[PDB]
Order: structure tokens, then C-alpha cells, then sequence
């Protein structure tokens, strides 16, 4: 078999826990939401977890070796990853043939612990041209999708300014952008490796006209 969608019932405290994560981390962007659109609250239409044999092997065999360089602790996190190629993460996993060149530490798979953030990324790069359907960023509309995945960070390289990397930097496994006055407003974390991210949930949603 390949990948299987469980649905997570509304009134179930897994679903809850997961909205609750996704609509608490919401913030304002120094964007004014040109990109991800104008909103204080989502609206989720459902979220699903994503089971997969292989992919669950790949990132569990990947979890132990960051363990045995990071003294057995392999400093898992639950982030948000967004951008237009959910449906085949969700079916192949995160493969870094596909990382973001374009990214502020390097050809890396991005996340946040924001969800406002990664929400900037569904339809692109600074929200690309918005909806497929009505072409608007800030459409109310279209169904959303966005990942809360397992990501698996190990010993962190902390670093504040813009420095491109093709991988993490010696004895490290992952990036951690940390703000600064001049430069980011907020955390983002990085890995070069696909198989250290699991697409836990499957979110999908729309963003919500203010009130
Ligand atoms: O990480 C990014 C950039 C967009 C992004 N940037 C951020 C920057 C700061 C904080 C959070 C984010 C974020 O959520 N997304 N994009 C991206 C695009 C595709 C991937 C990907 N991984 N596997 C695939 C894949 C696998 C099979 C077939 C096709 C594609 O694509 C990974 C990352
Ligand atoms: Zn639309």
C-alpha cells in the first residue's frame, strides 16, 4: 500500500490539539499579509493524520542516527511546513532534490512554529499569484493545505544572519534562524535532509475574512 488519510474527528482531542496549535501561532506579519492574506483566524475544514510504512522507516532510521550524534536525543518538534507540493510530500516524503534554493539558509526544507508563516508559503514564494482558481492571495475561498509535521532537529546550528548552506553545518543536523532587529521578526528552522521531517497532520482550511 502507500499513503493512508485517517480522519481525525472534530470532537477528538488529537484534532483539537492540533487546530488549537495551528490557530494559537497565528501573528501579524511586517508584510501587512500581502502574502498570506488578511486574517486573525482560519477556518479548519478538516485535518487528517498521514500514514505511511516507508516513510514512517525512513524518518525513524534517520531519528536514531542524529540520536547517536546528539547523545541519544534526537530533539524532535512539531512545526508548520507550507508550500505547493503538499500532495506529494503527503506520497513521498520530504526529498531535498526539491529544497528551496532560493531560501535564506540555503537549499533547505523550511518550517515555522507559526502557522501564519508557513501559510505565506502554500501558494509560493511570497504567496506567488495567490488562489488557482480566483488568482488572489487573499482568498477566502479556496481550500488551504498545510503540513504540522514531526521534524527532527538534533544539534542545531543557532544562527541569525542570512548564510546559504547546502547542508548542515559540521556535527550539526539542522538550522535555527533566530530573530534580529534588522532581520528576522521570528524563528525559522531548517534541515538539508527530507527523511528528518514527518508530514504528521494534513490541515486543510481556509483563512477568514476579519470581523
Ligand atoms: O521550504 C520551502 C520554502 C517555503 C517555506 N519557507 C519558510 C520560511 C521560513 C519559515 C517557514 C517556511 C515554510 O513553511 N515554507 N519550500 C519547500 C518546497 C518543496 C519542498 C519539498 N520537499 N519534498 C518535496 C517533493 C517530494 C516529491 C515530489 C515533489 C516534491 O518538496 C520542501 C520545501
Ligand atoms: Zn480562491
Amino acid at each position: 500500500q502507500g499513503t493512508i488519510l485517517l480522519d481525525l474527528a472534530p470532537e477528538d482531542k488529537e484534532y483539537q490539539s492540533v487546530e488549537e496549535e495551528m490557530q494559537s501561532t497565528i501573528r501579524e506579519h511586517r508584510d501587512g499579509g500581502n502574502a498570506g492574506g488578511i486574517f486573525n483566524r482560519y477556518n479548519v475544514i478538516r485535518i487528517q493524520k498521514v500514514v505511511n510504512k516507508k516513510l514512517r522507516e525512513r524518518f525513524c532510521h534517520r531519528q536514531k542516527e542524529v540520536s547517536e550524534e546528539n547523545h541519544n536525543h534526537h530533539n524532535e518538534r512539531m512545526l508548520f511546513h507550507g508550500s505547493p507540493f503538499i500532495n506529494a510530500i503527503i506520497h513521498k516524503g520530504f526529498d531535498e532534490r526539491h529544497a528551496y534554493i532560493g531560501g535564506m539558509f540555503g537549499a533547505g526544507i523550511y518550517f515555522a512554529e507559526n502557522s501564519s508563516k508557513s501559510n505565506q508559503y502554500v501558494y509560493g514564494i511570497g504567496g506567488g499569484t495567490g488562489c488557482p482558481t480566483h488568482k488572489d492571495r487573499s482568498c477566502y475561498i479556496c481550500h488551504r493545505q498545510m503540513l504540522f509535521c514531526r521534524v527532527t532537529l538534533g544539534k542545531s546550528f543557532l544562527q541569525f544572519s542570512t548564510m546559504k548552506m547546502a547542508h548542515a553545518p559540521p556535527g550539526h543536523h539542522s538550522v535555527i534562524g533566530r530573530p534580529s532587529v534588522n532581520g528576522l521578526a521570528y524563528a525559522e528552522y531548517v534541515i538539508y535532509r527530507g527523511e528528518q521531517a514527518y508530514p504528521e497532520y494534513l490541515i486543510t482550511y481556509q483563512i477568514m475574512k476579519p470581523e
